[PDB]
């Protein structure tokens, strides 16, 4: 027997025990969404992203499938049993769950910034309020819930975007187009996120800027809320790769085992060859050099991961190693033995048949060093792929961007009041202020209405009706365009 | 129709293309789960849980729904359109994906130490393996997966743990008992997880030390999962609570607010009110000691919830102030007003009317530094609940345990082999040497068979069916008893 969670209880406790608690009389909650703060250096700015695929799946799905649609009684009981058996209520009221399933939708109203839109810092990105005074309890209530699902999505998108920077710049900076940073973030991190469902999540946000990644499901996300269709583009690709265990399966015989698996195993396209399994240097000054003719006669790339020593060290050479090919650094050591070509603005690329990809505890600012000490010694940034791991995309909070529901604007029998402690006070619009966006609260319903046409938050949710269905391709054409 | 993720494509991308690697003849691969570092001081044991949460939705109910019980045709048309389009492969073969469908079960071995044991670090708790060689490739196939799901809830349920042990060593030597720890630790995290799934998983977690959360799904995940329920066990508690937006609704006539929840909205049983909106000294001194007549006379409890300052200097007091209310913190301040009784250890402990509750930006150390500074000034530690936050539940990684899953036996053409880089090689086993689990590895299959009875991992999961299905009450015991 399939187990429901109530849609009515996807909440923290004490939520259920706010209705009682408000003054007589109040007839509207409404409540913003904000990044506060950034705890991440050099960012400031936050990419909106995923309040539509929470929108999609669970105030419209969800609710619809698991309580709209299912006979009253049901949810009714579902409800009583729980509130009944864990907060010691006898005979608990739901005469309020009765009342919404009677009017058959969410009377709710969400606006958020279009998706892809850069977001300051204490600068909010979605509002919520209830649409009829009855369930001024309803926009409170849902408040955990969207916290929980719609921080991370934007998180990891921001922390792709900032990869995402760093290779634009270089890629301008050492080659004069970008075409080649689409492929240079990986994303390698699904096996250290904390749930499938936050896999999927973090990864469409790495999607919104890369797209190179080995998380399926994050490509099958967009393909179920941000209509994409793999079909028709690019939503996410990756590359035959080989690991630990198979390469220490097939033996030490490491000319034959490479030569298979890029002559035989795969004759053509691009294959990843993780080396470091018995002896990286080794493997480069013996096997890859010994493979030079074999590589270069495939139509495709032989792609080197090392997946130890420290990234900087082994990417661009560690300065102070006694070795010479520890010395120069795997892209170096690659340029030395295939050559390659130079670009307008005179730094060299690696010949299209070899090339390199490190995923082993990649940082931004590992990554910011390995393009730097890369461009000191006159190597492109194209020359490597960072593969974005775990550390990267679930080593963060929600504090990591300061995210925040709150309560800005109440109304109660009729007067207008600002919700706030000692921040955002009464009704809030985002407007294009020169070439910033601006904050502006303390807002009443009047103002706000006069605002509406310059307020950047638009409709997207109201009453059960989606407003707004952008695409994989709209987000990604206004975050990088 | 609905979106699904075909249940063949939940892994990294390279786990696809590994099955055409391995040596000729490859017919069995084993890997094992093992935490192979602690991060966090003075945790040197994890608390082993989730399997069954894992197998149970994903291994059985995934894999029944979206692949077994559907035609052959669709689960090999959608694995097909994937890797068509995603790796640049115009005709991929689907006859292994075909020949899985056939079988009509996974060809599966799952064995695993009982959820609730204490497994120390550098120990394996489970291990996977293949039962029909043809099906070598499941196991590395399922590795991605399993790792994303189990992490996190074992990592939980270990951080819950180490309040328990702090919480219940200081009842034991402030009280004599710890009847008042199952409460102690209150799981106030939902918000700020990364995901509704991270969010049951990780409060499962939390309630195998504690009864105390306000995570609904939580508790209904022990319900899905874990045989509980709440009809006949005590799952998971909580009571009413107030918030600052409602609090700031109500005005700051703050007498006639908390008069009126504690006598008229909340007459009796436990009430929680934070009282920080407007000025906390001020509620605490003029609010809640001119309502002590109405505190005393009601059937329950009024808990003060502070929710800013700093939480040791708030509960404990700050020796540096000048102000006596705030020198002398929460605890002191409510004992002045409402008294309480003396342990047999000469220890304070408020009168049962009266409470306190802190959840903002709880940590272990600041949960042992309270239970410290409460005892130097002869407090009793179950003075005050924690409400644990996303900042100890969310803020971790896979490797905050050293958790990996590695390949560590292979069957190549009847040939036994071990799998190693350059660590556990071989079949493995752990057994208990005087009450110290101790790793046991470089086993063939006669040794280990000769092992089976002093190994503690047992059968958890054959051929399609579940064969050891815990429930929560045996779990909470093996870690507490
Ligand atoms: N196609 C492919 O080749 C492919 C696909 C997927 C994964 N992989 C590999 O599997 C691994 C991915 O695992 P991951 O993403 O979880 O690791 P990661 O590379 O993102 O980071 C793990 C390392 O970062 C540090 N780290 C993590 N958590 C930390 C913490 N709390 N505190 C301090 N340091 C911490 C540690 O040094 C850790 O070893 C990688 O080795 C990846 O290369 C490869
Ligand atoms: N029944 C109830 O009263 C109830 C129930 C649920 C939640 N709540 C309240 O809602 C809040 C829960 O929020 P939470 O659990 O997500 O936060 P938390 O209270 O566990 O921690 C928040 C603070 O921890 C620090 N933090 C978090 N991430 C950090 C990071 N990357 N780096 C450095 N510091 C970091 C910060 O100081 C942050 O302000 C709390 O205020 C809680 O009291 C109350």
């Amino acid at each position: 027997t399939k187990y429901t969670y109530p849609a009515t209880l996807l909440c923290d406790f004490y939520k259920v025990s706010h209705k009682e608690q408000y003054p007589e009389g109040t007839e509207l909650i409404y409540s913003t969404w904000t990044p506060r703060t950034s705890r991440v250096e050099d960012i400031d700015r936050v990419v909106a992203f995923g309040f539509q695929g929470f929108i999609k799946k669970y105030l419209i799905d969800y609710f619809n499938e698991n309580f709209f649609k299912r006979p009253k009684q049901d949810v009714v009981n579902e409800y009583k049993r729980v509130i009944k058996h864990t907060l010691q209520v006898d005979d608990p009221d739901a005469s309020h769950i009765e009342s919404l399933h009677e009017l058959g939708y969410l009377p709710i109203k969400i606006k958020a910034v279009k998706e892809g839109t850069f977001i300051p810092i204490k600068v909010p990105m979605l509002t919520i309020e209830n649409t009829i005074p009855e369930f001024f309890w309803i926009t409170n209530y849902l408040e955990t819930l969207m916290s929980n699902e719609i921080w991370q999505p934007t998180t990891s998108a921001t922390l792709a975007y900032e990869y995402r920077k760093i290779l634009d710049e270089y890629a301008m900076e050492t080659v004069g187009n970008k075409l080649a940073v689409d492929f240079q973030g990986h994303d390698f991190s699904m096996r250290g996120m904390s749930s499938l469902e936050s896999t999927k999540l973090s990864g469409a946000g790495h999607l919104l800027s890369f797209t190179g990644t080995d998380t399926i499901p994050a490509i099958l996300y967009h393909e179920e809320f941000y209509n994409a269709n793999i079909e028709n583009e690019l939503v996410g690709s990756s590359i035959p790769a080989t690991e630990h265990s198979v390469m220490c399966a097939n033996g030490q015989d490491e000319y034959v085992v490479f030569k298979k698996l890029i002559t035989e195993t795969y004759p053509e396209g691009f294959v990843s060859i993780v080396s470091d399994t018995w002896d990286f240097w080794n493997v480069i000054d013996t096997v890859v050099r010994k493979l030079k003719g074999d590589i270069l006669k495939r139509d495709g790339k032989v792609v080197i991961r090392p997946d130890s020593g420290d990234p900087v060290k082994i990417i661009c050479g560690d300065p102070e190693a006694k070795d010479e090919l520890v010395r120069k650094g795997l892209i170096e050591v690659l340029w030395d033995i295939f050559g390659g070509n130079v670009t307008d603005k005179g730094y060299k690329v690696l010949d299209p048949h070899i090339g390199a990809i490190y995923g082993d505890a990649i940082t931004i600012s590992r990554c910011k060093e390995i393009c730097k000490k890369l461009a000191a010694k006159g190597f492109a940034s194209v020359n490597v792929v960072f593969g974005i791991g775990s550390f990267t995309y679930q080593y963060n909070t929600r504090d990591t961007f300061g995210f925040a529901m709150k309560a800005t604007y109440t109304v109660v029998n009729g007067e207008e009041r600002q919700i706030f402690k000692n921040s955002q006070k009464g009704l809030v619009a985002v407007v294009n202020n020169g070439n910033e966006l601006s904050l502006v609260d303390e807002l009443d319903r009047n103002a706000y209405k006069q605002l509406s046409n310059d307020d950047i938050l638009e409709d997207v949710f109201i009453n059960g009706q989606l407003l707004r269905n952008q695409t994989l391709s709209e987000i990604r054409e206004l975050l990088l365009d």
